[PDB]
């Protein structure tokens, strides 16, 4: 089979070749492309990056964490997973004017535009129950019901609350479409970490959406991957030359192993990723 | 690995929706073929992606932008401009079936305009003094990009989730995304639905005249329009019409050229803008 994965490699090439330089951040710099879209097929496989380890725990506990609607670092922390440590940091908050909140808070970040977006964020320990609107449950009830609509939107992205928020998306809007019941997703994802973030960001929306099939008893389709900015940091050149040399295995495959009612019901011990035989671990620093 | 470029990714996309679409229902009982997410880029580089094969209504796509700039969520204020297209989810009737019967007909709700200019305000009616009110994202994407041009977060949002059940229509466009490289201006389109038939010449020639405004008020040059679709959808009546499309053969695009210099975006006026060369094959008819 020709493997998604190569449009990834693919994707990374490109920028190698045609990208433009910028100023990143802090120091280093960038190659960047805009505009950039590529394809996963869900259907019996899991796009789970084999030329590299990728950090699955990583994706899927985040993932439940999400759906917790947690906004807490260290509810996720808990599991062993720090990707978010950082950003709710003492230093880090402060560094953001958020000097009033508690260590952990991340302010109104995806768990909180999921599941009760448009609400007045207050702090990551208030009760928001019949608050804001769940996109998640209504994106669920709308595949449930009306498989041909066009509409079926979830937004993370919000203007207002993004001077409130400890991390802008990196993910601003997922689309589902349903099709003779397969399950597609195109999340439209305005930034993207290509070394680094892409892989994982790819890893987790794939698993979303094997998850919101499940639950509305349909099957995984495509997950279309389309990014906006595309950048590689200079620091990761080296090590992606590299990886480029890999040639890609066949996809792992992810299981399922009980019947879950609801999205919320989920728990990490009821998904085991089966088969997956990654090329060794590559540690991107920037 | 050349990509198409210009007209021909259009004509790839309907002939892919033709050949490889499936077919899906809808409220009025025709149906569609329809595939889910796509791209092309449309170069803005010294030409302007006004389609060739059919002639576009260019006019209307002018005079809706113009009045989406200023704010206006009033059909009859673009009806009065000889350009119809929003007429019809502004009369009476479809106002009442959509539960708003104390709105006098017209009022389309917080639809582009509104978005674009007064984001996050209370939505009253369609005469409401705004001025004041939301955030002006407009203003700011022009200004973030004089300011910082390598910014990641230049994004335009229509799709508001409180503001969707006040609309006449939910948008076709969720986002819009601007991108700064090496005094180019590029903007990416995400279009949750595409009717490819007719809105999507129209939509492409939008999103291509923005850019180009924008690009002016800012002293750059244009570079791509990125379309990407969600939904992209060919109706069953169309089909046919759109086969006469595939056999006609797509002239180089027209140029377009603004005729003076201006400094702010709400003071472009129709006069200000000029389509020079365009050649297109004759109006193919499409019904709604
Ligand atoms: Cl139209
Ligand atoms: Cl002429
Ligand atoms: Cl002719």
């Amino acid at each position: 089979p020709p493997h998604g994965e190569l449009q990834y490699l693919g994707q990374i090439q490109h920028i190698l070749r045609c990208g433009v330089r910028k100023d990143d951040r802090t120091g280093t710099g960038t190659l960047s492309v805009f505009g950039m879209q590529a394809r996963y097929s869900l259907r019996d496989e899991f796009p789970l990056l084999t030329t590299k380890r990728v950090f699955w725990k990583g994706v899927l506990e985040e993932l439940l964490w999400f759906i917790k609607g947690s906004t807490n670092a260290k509810e996720l922390s808990s599991k062993g997973v720090k990707i978010w440590d950082a950003n709710g940091s003492r230093d880090f908050l402060d560094s953001l004017g958020f000097s009033t909140r508690e260590e952990g808070d991340l302010g109104p970040v995806y768990g909180f535009q999921w599941r009760h977006f448009g609400a007045e964020y207050r702090d990551m320990e208030s009760d928001y129950s019949g608050q804001g609107v769940d996109q998640l449950q209504r994106v669920i009830d709308t595949i449930k019901t009306n498989p041909d609509d066009r509409r079926i939107i979830m937004c993370a992205w919000n203007p207002r609350d993004l001077p409130l928020m400890a991390l802008p998306p990196s993910h601003a809007l997922c689309q589902f479409c349903v099709v003779n019941s397969e399950l597609s997703c195109q999340l439209y994802q305005r930034s993207g970490d290509m070394g680094l973030g892409v892989p994982f960001n790819i890893a987790s929306y794939a698993l979303l959406t094997y998850m919101i099939a499940h639950i509305t008893g349909l099957k995984p389709g495509d997950f279309i991957h389309t990014l906006g900015d595309a950048h590689i940091y200079l620091n990761h050149i080296e090590p992606l030359k590299i990886q480029l040399q890999r040639e890609p295995r066949p996809f792992p495959k992810l299981r399922i192993l009980r019947k879950v009612e609801k999205i919320d019901d989920f728990k990490a011990e009821d998904f085991q990723i089966e088969g997956y035989n990654p090329h060794p671990t590559i540690k991107m620093e920037m």
